[PDB]
């Protein structure tokens, strides 16, 4: 499971940025920098604060992502 989700990681880091999620003041969403999840989204820390990004928000293969990866 440790390396199918790390496969389909690599995949995701491989796209363009363009293709994957940016938060209005810059922060790009990545999985494994998730600290909390619940049953609408994850939050990732930035800083001094932390974001909480609705699973809505990402693209599928990110929410996929956001829901699986093991925290
Ligand atoms: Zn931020």
């Amino acid at each position: 499971q440790g390396e199918n989700i790390s496969s389909l990681l690599r995949e995701l880091y491989a796209k363009p940025l363009s293709e994957r999620h940016v938060e209005s003041d810059g922060l790009i969403f990545d999985p494994a920098q998730i600290t909390s999840r619940t049953a609408n989204g994850v939050a990732v820390p930035h800083g001094d604060h932390y974001h909480f990004i609705p699973y809505s928000q990402l693209s599928p293969l990110e929410e996929k992502l956001a829901r699986i990866i093991p925290l």
